């Protein structure tokens, strides 16, 4: 499966994703990284790895649909099968999300449905949970909604700061984002017609 990663900044987890695709039995290749912001660190990561990049500036389009249609056209040109979001900071239009339904994935540094929105590590610490984690899900129109693919629990440790908890969750993300991509790329996990996750036994052995 040919994979695009959409970014707005540092492309957190992009290197984890790249490294995974270069493993022997990978079902995925990262074929393009698209940013809506020029000269961000995640583009340099992609470029250093020899992956094509594009920059699409939302300010050049009259509205969100026209902007997302420009993104889609690049994805079309590059024959992309699967999209991963890695810190993409523009809300994608209903028509875009619908088109890419069941083929676009993203990650959030909580055990959803807890700690929706920004600053989930601070939310966890403020709340005083002893277990948090990260969640990879299919992207839906509503932020943080969308069917869950994988989750991994991560402990909160007495004395943790936002920084120390964040690095522990990031280590889990580095594991589960590529694991989830491989599940979706191999076809092992697919989104059912009923809108629920389907774990598929594949014909080819
Ligand atoms: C990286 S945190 C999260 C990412 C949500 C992934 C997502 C997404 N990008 N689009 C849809 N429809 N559904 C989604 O789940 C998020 C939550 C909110 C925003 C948001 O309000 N963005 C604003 C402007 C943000 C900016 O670029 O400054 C907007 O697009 O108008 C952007 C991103």
């Amino acid at each position: 499966a040919r994979v695009a990663v959409l970014i707005s900044g540092t492309g957190s987890n992009l290197q984890a994703l790249i490294d995974s695709t270069r493993e022997p039995n990978s079902s995925a290749q990262i074929d393009i990284v698209i940013s809506n912001k020029a000269a961000v660190a995640g583009l340099d990561k992609a470029e250093r790895a020899g992956i094509p990049t594009r920059v699409i500036n939302h300010k050049l389009y009259k509205n969100r649909v026209e902007f997302d249609s420009a993104i889609d056209l690049v994805l079309e040109e590059f024959s992309i099968d699967i999209v991963c979001l890695a810190g993409f900071m523009r809300i994608l239009s209903g028509p875009f999300v619908q088109k890419w339904n069941g083929k676009m994935l993203n990650i959030h540094p909580s055990l959803l449905p807890s700690f929706k929105g920004s600053n989930a590590h601070e939310q966890a610490l403020e709340t005083g949970v002893t277990v948090t984690g990260c969640t990879v899900h299919f992207v839906a129109e509503d932020v943080d909604a969308g069917q869950i693919i994988l989750q991994e629990a991560v402990p909160v440790k007495r004395g943790d700061t936002v920084a120390t908890l964040s690095e522990r969750v990031k280590l889990a993300e580095h594991k589960i984002f590529p694991a989830a991509l491989q599940l979706v790329a191999s076809g092992t996990v697919q989104l059912g017609e009923n809108g629920k996750i389907c774990w598929v036994k594949e014909e080819h052995h």
